[PDB]
């Protein structure tokens, strides 16, 4: 690929404005956003997570004005985690702080991804315990071996199915994802807090540093998220990830391309 | 709006200065700045809070010199929490840290947010618990359904009324508010220190990226804010939140527009 | 009208001070720190001793006479001194555990300066309104329920040390014009004082127009708090723990109409 | 070397990836990216810890294409830990945080560590105990005395084995390595949170002041890391380091050397 | 002095490479780098802390080439605490996290200082409680008052001998020290983790505003450091500090003063 000028004029431009709702699970028909309870498992060997007690990576393939050579190329990106005011609910069932007090808020591990290709997430996997029997329904890293736990390079994938891919089984593949952009914060304590921030003044921008946005392959837009903020607890003490949706606001433009 | 020239000489500018008051619930005729104490439902349907435990937004809407096309840009603010010291006092009522210790301070979850804007802030309504019922009073997402737990776009609204919209349910609508610029930070966890800062010498710069701020319409502005700074733990144990006031101080100029 | 600066060996003056804490002293053996805290069963019933409660310093600095010139301030130097004797943890301190070391200075903190041409203006605010203030100190006067968010007739100068209180009172936004102020509460009951030191770090205090705090009558006003945290002693009791804070002000003459 | 000009043309560059996996001691045929539980000396004269519970640095020596004078100079680096999410596994034999709770996450102590040089990363032993006994296939500081729980400068060695040098023995040697650039931090407490960031837009330039970038000598590069990430705490209270692979990404041109 | 300007060519510049030991109190022969186990006094009239429980500063004079007026000027300044992964031995003899689990680590309070001077390091003395005893060995406050617990401006020293100052008695006097640039953070808190980074591709600039690096006098350089980390907690609880070596590499250069 050859990268060629800028198209300019009005109609050169584009923009793309959605949401991207959380995946964590959705145990039961009043749950949305949140997990299954989690369960331990009594060794490494048996554990068999339940597949609505694990949280997935969020896709939207978003289709772009068919352009054919041109190709819509993604510049800047607005994004927020949105009702980050809900987590301050904490009069709902919760386990209080000590006697007498208030709920205790969502808090603990948190991972927080977006990215916006021109093509979807690349994907690696790695595993924290190998053994793990990952549930019908959801795609995960096959032939799983003790090198898994670490880097087993047969562990790729595409981002490509909502609902499907756990979190905990995938990354970004780093030696790929050419015509991506990636984002992601793992805060991985017990006890850490959400510490989330709101503004429409701030913009990403996604030029490499040869000036070149993400291109849009056949005139689609690839936005993925994870926005799973803690776990929230429960007056038994039983804890569930609680997630909230992402708002993507990409500008794009038209760029001739050769090959 | 095509917008146009700035006008400039000595009439072509004016100031805004104001506090705008916390709203977090004001139990008795004595707590002002303070919500009712938490009580906490047995399950998610039972979830019923009362108005005076709830939060809301605070809002002023402020009438500017009549012009009149000029429109009045808002181009600078400065703003800071007013009364930060006043969480020194642990020494009112206070659970004690341990046995013959000093009273706690205020302290946990917290939402500082402020917004500059020539129309009111718009609003979209997300729920933790669809299932919440809000109190008279509130105004708050009607017609939920569990996708109000991760977003449900009927749930629009504009911050157009004082002790009204409950801090939980509502925050700004990214895909609207064009004409208005907001900044919020929660900090949500148990045990999380306010952390406050002042100073008169930081201005932020409400100009977007093509040089244009807010632009009031009516030659009204709206600025809009919420400090939880955490909660207060009482000598039972029992957990109220405190807010506390800001301040605000914007510049503005006349802008022509078409 | 303010016009230009004076240039030449004789238009610069710099300042240099230490600003001592006022923590409330409650013998002649505790300076630095206040009384042990002690806590009200009620809000109506709070009703703290004036050596309980940490106040606001201040100095008034005489400058070279000049005389129309005034004297400028234009950059600050500033740190806490002292910030090495926290790690006493060897003196009647609450063992941090069994056979363990002190405890250290920890918990809600504000460290706070200003420099200014005049007193700060302060405007009150309370977390109680009915808090009974004790004599020695001035505090708001005619508290209502709503100086608990924001009552405009609670307005002061900080001009007398040893008397504000900090809990009552923060620099007023709507007026020091004349005065550049920085705080920090970091409210929490477990945070670490974190306390750097430099000689190589100045803050600019021009303001955006390039001009800084002008002295009236030739008097340069600085004021700080540094309340470092809260000493436990070994009863488990607690109190205020302050350290004074370093100044260093370059100023300029300015012509002024 | 007196270092004279870079080489152009399409040619002149080329690229390195690779990714380097933990060494955390890998205690059975399961357990690889885990050390061997954690136990602890009655004493300091009886510290004696087993191989399998001693991370290590790991090192790759990547050759480059062959040149010859031309060296390879290294200029940009792409660097992240990979597998970050595993993390988010705590449903796996892990204790609770508290009765009916999920599984601890991993947590503590963790170095994050990578080098890029010219030849192999330069170490000097510091010990935390001198009387330590380190265990047969470790490579340790020799003839140990009580300085060199300060500084002992007779500990100095080449990472130039995998396996072998122990993560808490060694540290890059800060009088020497003038041919690498190397970075790391310890963030040491008990209680601290994994904080672990992935980006494919970040890069870190090599260069010196003097615009010049480690050379590789015999076309050899030499890629260091350590990323012990915190402990994992299974359900008996055992706890265990857990580490995981990081990739490296260098960009290199042909610079001419006399 | 007038300071005119630098002198060029090969023989103008030179560098100084060198590690500061820490000076914890070394308790006996096997204990270099820690401190006596901390006991605590009954009353502030009872402090009296051994010699071998006070944490000192660390102080090196260097000799430079000799010259003759040009004097050496420092202008940059790389360093790094060495050591920082011997802080990962958390198998010896230390109080275990929870049952089971492994050894804690070193934490809680620190104190990271260092400084680059033309002449020893000048120093201000305030104290924690006036009425404490320091013990023969120490040079500490003398002549203390109640107000040498806030400021005293009779405790005017020189860093001038090496474990000798207690740590916890002096600080840099911000009223002198013109020609030594002095860096340094206390993190107070009981709990706090240490931060621990290390890098050889940060350089500190020494030279003032003017462009005026530290002159040193008689052709020394004054170097001073401490490097308290934290206390290690030993199985018994008794906890002790824990110090590390300093690395310092300073670049020189000839100036001409009259």
């Amino acid at each position: 690929v050859e990268v060629l000028e800028v198209k300019t004029g009005v109609d050169s431009i584009t923009e793309v404005e959605c949401f991207l709702t959380p995946e964590m699970g959705d145990p039961d028909e009043h749950l949305r956003g949140f997990s299954k309870s989690i369960s331990i498992s009594d060794t490494f060997e048996s554990d068999s997570p339940n597949r609505d007690m694990l949280p997935c990576y969020s896709v939207a393939r978003i289709p772009l004005p068919n352009l054919n050579i041109l190709m819509w190329e993604a510049v800047t990106l607005k994004t927020e985690v949105i009702g980050v005011t809900s987590l301050m609910n904490v009069h709902s069932n919760g386990q209080a702080t000590h006697d007498n007090g208030a709920g205790k808020p969502v808090q603990g591990t948190s991972f927080h991804f977006f990215s916006v290709g021109g093509e979807a997430l690349e994907l690696q996997g790695v595993l924290f315990n190998y053994r793990t029997k990952y549930p019908d329904g959801t795609i995960f890293p096959k032939n799983a071996t003790v090198q898994s736990q670490v880097m087993n390079t047969e562990h790729k994938a595409y981002l490509d199915k909502n609902k499907a891919y756990p979190v905990e089984c995938w990354v970004p593949d780093p030696t790929r994802n050419e015509n991506t952009r990636y984002f992601g914060t793992l805060t991985g304590g017990e006890w850490v807090p959400p510490v989330l921030h709101i503004t429409n003044t701030a913009t990403t921008v996604l030029l490499d540093e040869f000036g070149v946005g993400p291109l849009c392959k056949g005139d689609n837009l690839y936005l993925s998220a994870v926005d799973v903020c803690g776990m929230f607890t429960n007056r038994s003490g039983s804890q569930q990830w609680r997630g909230l949706s992402r708002y993507f606001k990409v500008q794009l433009r038209k760029r001739r391309v050769k090959n």
